């Protein structure tokens, strides 16, 4: 178009478009205060209402890349507060772009963002709504500069709606808390995925990256032919391959050009796509990313025919190798929907073994007969675990469930961090009352989008301070092989078990008044820190000693000298736990 800022606007409309106007130079400029950014915001909006009046007014005509370098390089304070970006300026696009997001800062330092009382928000949202919205807008998109601006915008619309409702209801806090720990952990979660996405691209290669989407988009549109599932997945690795380089605009389109084909094709690839297909051109993405599962074709054959009975396999198959372990992969995922993506690349990864072993040999088709044999326990595992788990929860219910997996994992890996070690069990509690509730047939592709997330939280957070080399080594294995490998992990044998504190198990009357949240933790922190120190205890013992604290605390709260009876009774309890165990 004539004028690229000019159809933006037109396509986004001013509101959607001053608030992606801020979080991009939120992104690139993170340490610039509110509102030094409102300014722009504003000034950004007002030269391009001078566009949509007029296509052909001066710089209109100018592409958006060079209009927002252009005005990157007006920031008064560019070389003062980000030193070497402001030589940036000094280059030409596109080198001056490429500069610019080679310093966006993924750590950029800044202070915890403070949850306010309900009341003082709901105050703040009654009394300025778009200042009170917009500022925090500002402050997640400069904590998180990769974080793609649509989906940013996405949540900021889902935060308002919670406002709206809760701030005027009897309980307010009862109805606003629960919805902002919901939109937290979801924000959490598409953010790690980005990041997932981006690095496993990086490090296992394109041809990898092909496999799982095969997989993903199999299982999600299983009417559409291989061919058109296969030229959706080369888009749809372009899309990412562009959009983790980090370029927003670059991402945005290339996102919108696959939406648009998606929506131009929806006869061939699924019924269900009519409303996505119907939304702005902001939302349709990720609409279509979000879509349900279309029904699978009815009466489908069995696999054996084509991968296993044919004598064509290995004619097949070394013609073109990756073209045949696609068309397999495509075959599975689409009818299995309730399997993990990483089950099916397990099934794929199986299939090229036996078939680069068998093609070999004389007589190929007695070598790879069974090999659907070899699948079986492979489903199997996850199924069974998921089965165990979820009964064990429903059993315990989730703080329960947490501790018994707090017990476990600080058996296995006993030197992590207590901080750690609580927040991953923790974490992994929340995904057992989320995908345990779900029917069997969604569980395990549940289970596998929430604990990627936990286990990437868990491996960065190893990478930055590393303690144990099993779990370096479950965090750098194959990412088809990373819930195995976790899963397979031992009581470790080696452990010196770690010295006792007084002060780590001496507690004081400030538990009974802490919020039931930090109450659990505390609670958490001093059960891993004496499975550090009685590595060995058994479950018994533990149940007892658990057993022996809980009635100390409920005991010294209703005294009426609680400080003493915390000190005498907590000798007491010290010193009989130290005898029942070890
Ligand atoms: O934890 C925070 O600091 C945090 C606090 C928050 C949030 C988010 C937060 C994060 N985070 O994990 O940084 C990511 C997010 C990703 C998308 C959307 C929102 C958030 O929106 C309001 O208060
Ligand atoms: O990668 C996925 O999970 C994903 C899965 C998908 C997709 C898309 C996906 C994404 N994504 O990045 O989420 C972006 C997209 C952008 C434009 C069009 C489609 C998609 O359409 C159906 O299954
Ligand atoms: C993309 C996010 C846009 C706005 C999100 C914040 C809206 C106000 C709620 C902030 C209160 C703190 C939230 C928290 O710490 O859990
Ligand atoms: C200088 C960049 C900010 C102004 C332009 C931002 C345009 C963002 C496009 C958002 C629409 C994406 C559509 C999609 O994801 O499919
Ligand atoms: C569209 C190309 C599909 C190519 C299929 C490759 C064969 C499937 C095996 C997948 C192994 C992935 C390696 C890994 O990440 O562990
Ligand atoms: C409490 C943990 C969540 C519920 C049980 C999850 C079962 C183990 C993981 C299931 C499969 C995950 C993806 C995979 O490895 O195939
Ligand atoms: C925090 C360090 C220890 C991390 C322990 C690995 C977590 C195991 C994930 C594998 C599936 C979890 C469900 C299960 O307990 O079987
Ligand atoms: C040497 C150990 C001294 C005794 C201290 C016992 C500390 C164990 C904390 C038990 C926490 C589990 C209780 C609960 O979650 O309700």
């Amino acid at each position: 178009h004539k004028s690229e800022v000019a159809h933006r606007f037109k396509d986004l409309g001013e509101e959607n478009f001053k608030a992606l106007v801020l979080i991009a130079f939120a992104q690139y400029l993170q340490q610039c205060p509110f509102e030094d950014h409102v300014k722009l915001v504003n000034e950004v909006t007002e030269f391009a209402k001078t566009c949509v009046a007029d296509e052909s007014a001066e710089n209109c005509d100018k592409s958006l890349h060079t209009l927002f370098g252009d005005k990157l390089c007006t920031v008064a304070t560019l070389r003062e507060t980000y030193g070497e970006m402001a030589d940036c300026c000094a280059k030409q696009e596109p080198e001056r772009n490429e500069c610019f997001l080679q310093h966006k800062d993924d750590n950029p330092n800044l202070p915890r963002l403070v949850r306010p009382e309900v009341d003082v928000m709901c105050t703040a949202f009654h009394d300025n709504e778009e200042t009170f919205l917009k500022k925090y807008l500002y402050e997640i998109a400069r904590r998180h500069p990769y974080f793609y601006a649509p989906e940013l915008l996405f949540f900021a619309k889902r935060y308002k709606a919670a406002f709206t409702e809760c701030c005027q209801a009897a309980d307010k806090a009862a109805c606003l808390l629960p919805k902002l720990d919901e939109l937290r952990d979801e924000g959490k979660a598409s953010s790690a995925k980005q990041r997932l996405k981006c690095a496993s691209l990086q490090k296992f290669g394109e041809r990898a990256f092909k496999a799982w989407a095969v997989a993903r988009l199999s299982q999600r549109f299983p009417k559409a032919e291989f061919a058109e599932v296969s030229k959706l997945v080369t888009d749809l690795t372009k899309v990412h391959t562009e959009c983790c380089h980090g370029d927003l605009l670059e991402c945005a389109d290339d996102r919108a050009d696959l939406a648009k084909y998606i929506c131009e094709n929806q006869d061939s690839i699924s019924s269900k796509l009519k409303e996505c297909c119907e939304k702005p051109l902001l939302e349709k993405s990720h609409c279509i990313a979000e879509v349900e599962n279309d029904e699978m074709p009815a009466d489908l054959p069995s696999l054996a025919a084509d991968f296993v009975e044919s004598k064509d396999v290995c004619k097949n198959y070394a013609e073109a190798k990756d073209v045949f372990l696609g068309m397999f992969l495509y075959e599975y995922a689409r009818r299995h929907p309730d399997y993990s993506v990483v089950l099916l690349l397990r099934l794929a990864k199986t299939y090229e073994t036996t078939l680069e072993k068998c093609c070999a040999a004389a007589d190929p088709h007695e070598c790879y007969a069974k090999v659907f044999d070899e699948f079986k326990p492979l489903v199997e595992e996850p199924q069974n675990l998921i089965k165990q788990n979820c009964e064990l929860f429903e059993q315990l219910g989730e703080y329960k469930f947490q501790n018994a997996l707090l017990v476990r994992y600080t058996k296995k890996v006993p030197q992590v961090s207590t901080p750690t070690l609580v927040e991953v069990s923790r974490n992994l509690g929340k995904v057992g009352s989320k995908c345990c509730k779900h029917p069997e047939a969604k569980r395990m592709p549940c289970a596998e989008d929430y604990l990627s997330v936990v286990l990437n939280q868990l491996c960065v957070l190893h990478e930055k301070t590393p303690v144990s080399d099993r779990v370096t080594k479950c965090c750098t294995e194959s990412l088809v092989n990373r819930r195995p490998c976790f899963s397979a992990l031992e009581v470790d044998e080696t452990y010196v078990p770690k010295e006792f504190n007084a002060e780590t198990f001496t507690f004081h009357a400030d538990i009974c008044t802490l919020s039931e949240k930090e109450r659990q933790i505390k609670k958490q922190t001093a059960l891993v820190e004496l499975v550090k120190h009685k590595p060995k205890a058994t479950k018994e013992q533990l149940k007892a000693v658990m057993d022996d604290f809980a009635a100390f605390v409920e005991k010294c709260c209703k005294a009426d000298d609680k400080e003493t009876c915390f000190a005498e009774e907590g000798k007491k309890l010290v010193a009989a736990s130290q005898a029942a165990l070890g």
